[PDB]
């Protein structure tokens, strides 16, 4: 009730200062409120009653454009600031020239931010409720802010004062500066280091996918120069050769007979996927990946060296939510985990939805068009509609992973963090890429010989795909997915605000700032997911095709400035914080690395359809197996493809039937055999090789890894010698 | 010169006084010293009196044995004790009850080492030359040690000295006294850390091994029960069926045409060592090694609290060769990396060498005699030569490795133990598993069919194996290999002080203690290396036999009360240390376990000859292929070895031949076929499943590792509530 704040002055002498009225001692926070209405007006006069008994300095203002609205701005002295800061463990290099300038205004903000957390407004209705953000939260106060050093285009009236929001805007946040590089160090002075540990991270990011791009696009010239090399892609559309092999049909009863002529396309774009230079860029991606991460982690040392990231922690006080609300945990995170399943198994069934669509536009394509192949037809619309439900499931999830994380009950906001961080992750990595895996991985490998197809429900069969493989499909779909999102969000958040600005052709700087808005609790969390699932879409599925790194590069880049822009002429500025890496990113990134490597392996040997082809140049053409006397592809294609004796265990194909022998894709001995349909030896040999061929490939890439960990120092010479110099200054 | 110390009493008037002659102040240190000799002795003086300027007070003592030997007894004042204590940040929970009773005599003891090292003792021929080791390695100062409490047996006169020594004698230390659990708080607070963090990670070893060595027991006993189940165990020497195979014979020239019946005792042994038990167990191997590295973890992190191991170190001064003796670095490390190479290579000449011993001894054995086969006594001889040039060879390495260390230059102590682990260890890991991997995998893996077998020489085929495979062959060697080595050490150390014992049927305590050998610069390093050894036989090839922890369990229970045993009645009193965990042992343990795992999975499908089995049973005994109405395993002996028409591509085995048809070892073609003696379908089937099995066992035992390691705590709650009491109370 006593000890009230000075009357408001409402001076706006001039519009930026960043100084009270007597223009001596800087602005460290500013409280805007507007003024049932008696209690909760006690309620904060006793909180500022207390805060300036503690020691802040406090003085009104009240807003030019509204009566009600007023502002309040608040200065620590130095004496508080000092002994706070040496509570916070706060370290320096000392440089005493001018106190209000020995502690950036950063650090000035964040000491502040403390001390209000660690406040008493005075209620007794619970026992020692406290806190400012509680106010807030309550609505008494209407904002809780730091203030910018002045605007973005506009430098600051004062001499003194170096334009750091200005600085920033003008070398770094342009979208027209793509040539400069990220002043991290300024960066990190101001908006804190969480922030700056982001960019730092971000561009890290960006200069390894760069180097992956390269090799990748070099992987892709290889492939594309030698389109006209590839023996097999030339025989299957040979009309001579898969003109005549009238391959059995994939559906069950309304698909005709075809031929292989229909994919000669399919098959040319095709053969610069699946080359050589496809398998040498898994094995490079493998090896960058397990090099990344600990360069990385390298390059997080240097950073926490330079930046003391290491600093002693507070308590780290519980949310308002958690306290106002306080074995019922077990079964709390029982329901929780039972939700989350529940929508995993929603996206299944949408994945099962999509195949089942998939097979049924199939049908209809079949018989609609006498370029692009139903098949490729049928595949790219099955990727579009997957892409655009991907898109609303995942908006629809968003919201209802924060209503499941309220049900749970987060101890702190590092732990409200990390569960939601845990399950946003889960669900999206589960809908992305189970939705490339049933392709990758599922498609066809599981369907039977037509004699006898497997029906996975009873009504349809297990679609099959062309004798090529799946992975120009996989390719397909992968691209859609990564070019809709990067598209959507790239055109989004560059052409609008863009857009924005085309369209437009005194006031204080507290409410000049005030009009922004809040970064938003989770603050970075959107960032890092999107970053993490293009992460994983680069390193997962690379061997579905090369130039997944580029793309993702390109968009990388402007995301980088977009999100400088985005947080220098949009959000009010926000409290600095201290973070060690990034959080639960980092054991996710590992985790990814790990599966990934596995997951390219597979995606060569099952996927691929390589090793039929290497198997089948090696040991079947040879008076062994051949009639050719040295070892060459030719022939592959007709020695490959079975047979099939119409005589189906009915007869779906009779009713479009017009001769005796179709030939399917698959190893299987021909009709007139002692084994009439079993597995022929040609489909044991791929397999064993195929298996060796996973073996290899993960023990040698392991291998590599673990060699590279023990090998390449963990933290830089450099960064030692510092070290040591800093400690042996700071001995004497 | 100047400031002598005082003239030596000599009064001997208690054997055991743990005090000066007034008998107020306990020892500290005791050097002793005999008295060219002139200039030494003025050096010594020197040293003396810096040592007494200082702050520490000495005082001599003539030796009753002899006249020449001068003891001198080191004391620290409370202050200087303060003083050093806090420089070196050692931390203490207080209760100074008594001065000389605050500071344990462990305690003391390592803060007066750490004062005699950092002292100068004037010598201006090298600026600025000092050290305690220094004068010891000099030979000026004859030896440097702490003393025990009392002797062993016999308790201390004094009833306020607790003999420390004589209750760890007579509680943990008596060969008598294995029921008794190790009191790891005592041999802690004596002898120091890190022979305490040894002993409690020889203890929790121990424990892990127990239950190891039970479930393997489990697994035998279900495998032996079952020995009258196998079927094919039978069938190899029913005189119907395994008699007539006639097998084609394995050396080139002398060795006659065998028949089956003779490896009736051999197939009986080897049914019982490759079971389903013995896969079972392999896989509980897998994650009992998962389990134990974690485990083993969590209770370092336990013990870091308790005996708070994490105190800061000092700048770990050089030792006196390196700064003596101060891109020669690069060339040097050049060097030494390639005698270590060449000592590997030299171990590998020996494997060869025992390879061409155990062809040559095989065509012996096979003309001298008409219960064992001469292919088991060729094993058997084998790996008994094996075993023993691997003794004469390992003792040699050591002093090899200890010159090479001295070629190279070890900056620290640390660093040379460091360099000398990682010698040693590599060298004795090559020479043991390099001799168990040849019989493990490279075995008879690479014979080809006996029309043209392959000469890795030219003069010499490659040696092929029984039907049954090389599995018992690698039991064989390894059980020689575990008990030629436990059986020797445990006999030496056990018997040889035993014996001496029963051969047996005044004195002051500083000379007492003066005739004991001292622990060595190495200290507890021969016996981590030899645990660590035992470790790798046990996880590597466990699969090769189940009853490999339990051997070793038996012989590391011994070892553990040897070694107590030889730290009390034996050694001199060391200083105390602080360890971390074990050092770089820790590393090599978790890459064994990483690598054991694979080893494992390999021995399982390569080497036990199970997944054969497992493919006829399952795929070869059904009208597609097998005569049987049902899935069975008889006839598998017959179906599996293949046929050969002998027309040799000469013709060796004509000489002393006798029929047309015999059957070797491998899944070929018959003689009359399209492809004559190409790999049959049967042995690519069988090649994937093997590769399969791989595949499936390394990633469900790495999948169940990643879920252990985020499963389980790394620390336990009870510690972190102890961390969480002990730092509310310091924080009041």
């Amino acid at each position: 009730q006593d000890f009230r704040t000075p009357e408001f002055e409402e001076f706006n002498g001039k519009p930026d200062s960043l100084f009270f009225t007597d223009g001596q001692r800087r602005i460290d926070f500013i409280l805007v409120y507007e003024d049932t209405n008696e209690k909760q007006k006690r309620k904060r006069q006793a909180y500022e009653s207390n805060l300036i008994c503690h020691g802040l300095q406090l003085e009104a203002t009240r807003s030019v454009s509204d009566d009600k609205l007023v502002f309040v701005k608040v200065h620590a002295p130095w004496e508080v600031l000092c002994t706070y800061a040496e509570i916070m463990h706060i370290k320096l290099p000392f440089y005493i020239l001018d106190r209000d300038s020995f502690f950036n205004p950063a650090t000035r903000s964040r000491i502040v931010y403390f001390i209000l957390s660690r406040v008493k407004y005075q209620v007794m209705n619970n026992v020692n409720k406290f806190g400012i953000n509680r106010l807030v939260s309550s609505g008494i106060y209407k904002a809780a802010f730091p203030l910018h050093d002045c605007r973005f285009n506009y430098e600051s009236e004062d001499i003194s004062c170096p334009s750091e929001r200005y600085l920033l805007y003008r070398e770094w946040a342009h979208p027209r500066s793509i040539y400069k590089k990220q002043p991290l160090d300024l960066i990190r002075k101001y908006y804190g280091e969480k922030i700056g540990i982001y960019f730092a991270w971000l561009g890290y990011y960006t200069q390894m996918l760069l180097l992956a791009a390269v090799v990748g696009v070099a992987c892709f010239l290889y492939g594309y120069l030698d389109q006209d090399n590839c023996t097999w892609s030339k025989e299957v559309c040979d009309p001579d050769i898969g003109g005549q092999i009238l391959m059995c049909p994939q559906c069950d009863r309304l698909c005709p007979f075809w031929r292989l002529n229909i994919t000669c396309e399919s098959s040319k774009k095709l053969c610069i996927f699946d080359s050589f230079g496809t398998l040498i860029f898994a094995v490079f991606m493998g090896v960058w990946v397990t090099l990344f991460l600990e360069f990385w982690k390298r390059r997080q040392a240097e950073l926490e060296y330079e930046w003391d990231t290491v600093e002693l922690q507070q308590e780290e006080q519980a949310r308002p939510e958690y306290e106002a609300q306080c074995c019922g945990k077990c079964i709390r995170v029982t329901l929780c985990a039972s939700a989350v399943f529940f929508w995993i198994l929603l996206i299944i069934a949408s994945v099962i939805g999509i195949i089942v669509y998939r097979l049924s536009v199939f049908i209809v394509f079949s018989t609609t068009l006498p370029y692009l192949t139903p098949q490729m037809a049928t595949s790219i619309t099955a990727s579009i509609i997957s892409h655009i439900i991907i898109m609303i499931l995942n908006t629809i999830y968003e919201k209802v992973a924060i209503m499941i994380t309220n049900f749970e009950l987060p101890r702190t906001q590092t732990d409200y963090e990390n569960s939601l961080t845990m399950k946003m992750f889960l669900f999206q990595f589960v809908n992305y890429y189970s939705s490339c895996f049933y392709i990758a991985f599922f498609k066809g490998k599981f369907v039977g010989y037509p004699g006898d197809p497997v029906y996975l429900l009873g009504k349809y069969r297990s679609e099959e795909c062309d004798p090529g493989g799946c992975l120009l499909e996989l390719t397909t779909q992968l691209t859609i997915i990564m070019g809709g999102k990067a598209i959507w969000n790239n055109i989004q958040e560059v052409l609008l605000p863009w857009v924005m600005n085309l369209i437009g052709r005194i006031t204080p700087r507290w409410e000049q700032d005030y009009h922004l808005q809040p970064m938003g609790k989770l603050g970075l969390f959107y960032e890092y997911l999107e970053m993490i699932i293009q992460f994983g879409f680069v390193t997962l599925f690379v061997a579905s095709f090369p130039l997944a790194p580029l793309l993702a590069l390109v968009n990388n880049i402007l995301e980088i400035r977009v999100d400088a822009w985005k947080l220098t002429t949009q959000f009010r500025r926000m409290v600095p914080e201290k973070a060690q890496d990034i959080g639960a990113w980092q054991p996710i990134m590992q985790g990814i690395a790990i599966l990934a490597v596995v997951t390219n392996a597979m995606i060569i040997a099952f996927t691929s359809d390589m090793i039929p082809r290497l198997v089948y140049y090696w040991s079947f053409s040879i008076p062994p197996y051949g009639d050719h006397t040295y070892y060459t592809m030719d022939g592959y294609i007709n020695n490959t493809l079975s047979v099939f004796n119409i005589t189906d265990f009915e007869n779906p194909y009779i009713g479009l039937g017009n001769y005796t022998l179709c030939r399917y894709r698959d190893f299987r001995n021909p009709p007139g055999h002692p084994q009439e349909y079993k597995h022929n030896i040609y489909y044991w040999h791929v397999i064993a090789a195929k298996l060796a061929f996973i073996i290899v490939m993960e023990h040698i890439i392991y291998s590599v890894k673990f060699f590279i960990s023990y090998a390449i120092p963990d933290v830089s010479k450099i960064t030692k010698s510092k070290i040591k110099r800093e400690k042996y200054l700071t001995q004497k």
